[PDB]
């Protein structure tokens, strides 16, 4: 009745742990992944400890998988379907989602539990709260390394694209081409961006770039970036910026090239700095009308089910992300150690369980 | 000087006629069209009366040409410059403008002159009021069958779209897919829309909807609309729906289909009837939460210059659109003519003049 | 274990007659009513069967009362704790809720409960679903009459001025002068309207649609409301309009007063008709930007506690709604008939149980 | 035809000068001022060149005035007419103004031209750009000390609780009561605020801030403000912040005490330090979804027209901020100085020319 599971053991110090497998609740459900995948997330919080100390902590939040067990209660999930699980599963009748924001069901940020609140999915078993809300079936005709990419960096790119209120062929910069980056610049295409800025240091993977609709590649080692953004739209900026990585001062860029009355959208996790910095001057002194939105992804069933069909209807194929695929328990700590040293090749890995 | 001109004499007769070649106020250009495209519009106004009453009246209101004459405070166009002409061109100094409705700019669809209120591009030469405000510059990589679906057919069907409140991966029907309605496709796919419903009549022009982002084509011939779409959908209707054509029962239709909360966006001339019905029941006796908009389409520089980009960016190719291309003044009667009687192979017909 | 109530006997029959008392599960809360009123959809309800056939439905659904007992894991409401029953009372765990619609959730008005699929707040206990989601407390220091217009006459009112895009020192008509209507008004005054025009059937209620913040009476035994609307506002017409009663033929003058691009909100039940008439040329035949909107008013927690805190800092009082107060259950059948056959006097009545 | 003018001779110095009378273009009026009101901006222009150098340019913007001349185009202004001069008069031709912000008309905050790029309203007359799109009539009704609080104060604060998204009920706090912080709390009241809490630094002006609408008064001297907010609000926070005064650090506060999904609302002109913070954690290390805007308060005849009808229909008496009242143009020098300092519990002057 046990499982084995890819742990935080402290701040600094993974390894694999055993634990009793979880029980659902009455409206819960257990599943074993399918697919998984890790991120920077987890880094920064084993090795820099970005969300706090930490004990025994099941990492990984990105998974694809296949349902076990349900709750008596558990009324659109039974077990075999396979599922797509989303990274924030929020608790579903709180204030805050009455207010629109389930992100922050129950605290800030609170709609994220995998490998901050709760054990992550890189175990032989994981616990999905409220399983009638926080899953989405997942066509057979999806494969496995595309749909692990749907539960974040999906949700967050498309997210950043969301917040930036794009408007019909407005020309859209994107600061950071990460993996949450690429999908940020797919999510401009998909809200109708004319002319897409994509800016990164190097090395850039510019042909992913371009897959996702880019129409411009910036590279850092060619200038500094306002300069750059500036002589390619001749002084008049960007309609929106989206921020999807980068240190704290990539927020004074955003500000510095967006025209007037254009928005600062950011999907990007700030891990160090006490402040984030807005520029005075560029934002106005205060009066630019450069709104600046900061938001986690969504996660919830629904979420889940409108990026599926994003993808089932051919209209982005996260598939290009995926630059690594392992298979098997054991290469989960491989994996894992990918995303700490920084390679050239790598956007993305996945384990694929079967 | 003389000018020759298509005109509607009066309601049910058209012919050519002579006129005074206008002259341009401080303000305003003098344009010869290069291309232009006849409307269904046009064919609403001559023989169905919609607008009421007019005499000699140079119609069509879709164009891109040549500036031949500026008027004395034109500041950014000049004699010989290649211009797309938004069929929408306002005053822009009206408090409708203050209020963020440019299309109403003097009243109601005040900002829709050509062959409305004003002589349209049927002539030889035509009046645009507002020049630096209402032409945009078509760059030499467009051609001019491309670049004339964008004065109305682009802008329209998209503005359907702009409507429609679509959320990433939403399911959207369009109802009548004339050129109107493949450009609401594309806006719908470029709202980031997964499943897109196209509803037709025979002939469905079915590799036009499928080309433009369509995902299920639905033929009335099958059976009523409703139950089609219903049955598409596992009973959970559409999150949107653009009207783009058909009679006044059409809004009827539009509300069955569409689930509580989501919007019916109508940018389609009702031209005959006294009343759109909206179906009580289906309109949750007044509190289904379904929103029914009905707009005219942005026209001005701005509007212009943002789907100009869309084409530049292989965004969207609106050429497709232009089934019947023909050369010479003459030949705008017979393409006038073809949007009367409606033929079978009949998108959008195009006249080029060079 | 028994309780009196009063119901709907059939279709045409109410009276008092005996239940089995209801039991919370473990989400649920039993209350009894400390304070009650009956509306004008209980009437619709039972005298033209407007949601079918009924056999012993306890009626009514606007209380304020007092938490008797909870289910195992209400957290936040314990017995005694006086509290604001919303009328709408849903499901918080839908795929509607997700997307935002919680009156919808699961169905269309599916949010609506009470005499409806559930028994109402006339009886000596009545049963509300998910108590920690769709309870408020109510401070001692608001009067019962003033507090039981918070379930429904309130919050429908407001959900009339929040749908109508209110801006501030815009022109606001009110369409009907009820107790929803007269709330809307002050919804108007309370999203910053300049100028409010109250149209009305005689006998006008002048002194509250005045007190809820009117100024302008337009009584419909003067003449055509368009007629009178557009002299009053030297034929700009109004910016937005909020139908708050009367047939389906007040869609159209809707429609024929608000100026383009302005919106129609409605929160009234239509009862009769096949159709709502939309005027296609005053829509601007399908262009003049006019949306129309038509919602089920808000309910759960969240609205209850906001709209608490208007009453509660001095923002609307809405007692003035009340022209009827009685004591004891004995005269809910009095209050009831109230309903059906409206007499000069009455806006709306309450039952006060103490 | 001279004219003499308080001017900014330099940085430090100010002086009446003489000038020539300015004439109106085809379009533009001249008006002679009624009265007018320094604002602090002036002396940040002046002490601190804030705006850089300028020689000999008349100072002030906020005024009141009477036509005396006209272009030959202007329609619908004539001599011998009240007119409301807004501060942001801007040129209403530009693609800026196709998007929706006019108060960036041309660049960053280029709406605003008195006393920045042209002679402000500190002179026996002044020129008005547009006069057709920037003057708004002034009702005889309304006093001259209540009017000239509409081209800046009312116009500022208001858009403060534009900016803010307040939902009916919403908790909301206002930091800083100068004249625009009290604007930003009727402001609130206006967009239906329940609970206002106003924030500022000792003395407290306290009568000014009940009466516009503040429910609670937070003094600085009783401990941080965030501390304060927190007690006051249970932990929960604010739904909206609107920011009408301070330093650089105010908005690491605002941050701090809204909730996630709230709104950080700036319309305060920050004027030192290279960076404005935004604190990274309360930010939610940049994903607690607290939407930060800033802007330039609105321009041109409609946001007049809608302000004083807001006035005119007694929704708001502004006259509360008018604690000085002077006579007479030799009071220019006197009424501006004021503003270098804290002077008295009372702040904003007002002098009228008669
Ligand atoms: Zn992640
Ligand atoms: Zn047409
Ligand atoms: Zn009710
Ligand atoms: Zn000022």
């Amino acid at each position: 009745h046990m499982m084995k599971g890819f742990a935080m053991l402290s701040i600094g110090k993974v390894g694999w742990i055993e634990k009793e497998k979880p029980a659902p609740g009455p409206f819960d459900a257990i599943v074993r992944p399918l697919a998984v995948a890790p991120c920077t997330s987890d880094i920064h919080t084993v090795f820099e400890g970005a969300i706090g100390e930490r004990h025994n902590m099941i990492l990984g939040h990105e998974a694809v998988g296949e349902v076990v067990e349900v709750g008596s209660e558990v009324k659109d999930f039974k077990p075999g379907d396979r599922v797509v699980v989303p990274a924030i599963t929020p608790d579903w009748r709180t204030s805050e989602v009455q207010r629109g924001y389930h992100q922050h069901s129950g605290g800030m940020l609170a709609g994220w539990k995998f490998s901050n609140v709760k054990d992550g999915v890189f175990g032989e078993f994981f616990h999905v709260n409220d399983a009638d809300m926080n899953l989405a079936h997942l066509p057979k005709e999806i494969p496995l390394e595309a749909a692990v990419m749907i539960p974040d960096m999906m949700t967050t790119g498309f997210h950043g694209a969301e917040l930036a209120d794009i408007e019909l062929g407005a020309t859209v910069a994107v600061l950071g081409i990460g993996p949450v980056g690429l999908m940020a610049v797919a999510g401009a295409k998909l809200r109708g961006a004319g002319r897409i800025i994509a800016v990164s240091k190097p090395p850039v993977c510019v042909d992913a770039a371009k897959y996702y609709g880019a129409t411009d590649i910036v590279n850092v080692k060619d200038g500094p970036i306002e300069s750059q953004i500036m002589n390619l739209t001749e002084g008049k900026g960007v309609d929106a910026a989206i921020i999807a990585g980068g240190n704290a001062d990539i927020m004074a860029t955003a500000v510095k090239i967006v025209k007037p009355g254009g928005t600062i959208a950011n999907v990007n996790y700030f891990g160090e700095g006490e402040v984030l910095p807005v520029p005075r001057l560029e934002w106005g002194c205060g009066m630019a009308h450069k709104t600046i939105k900061g938001g986690l992804c969504p996660g919830g069933r629904l979420r889940m089910e409108r990026l599926i069909d994003l993808v089932f209807y051919k209209r982005v194929d996260p598939s290009k992300l995926v630059t690594h695929v392992f298979r098997g328990f054991d290469n989960i700590e491989k994996a894992f150690m990918l995303m700490k040293d920084k390679p050239k090749d790598l956007i993305k890995p996945v384990v694929i369980l079967a």
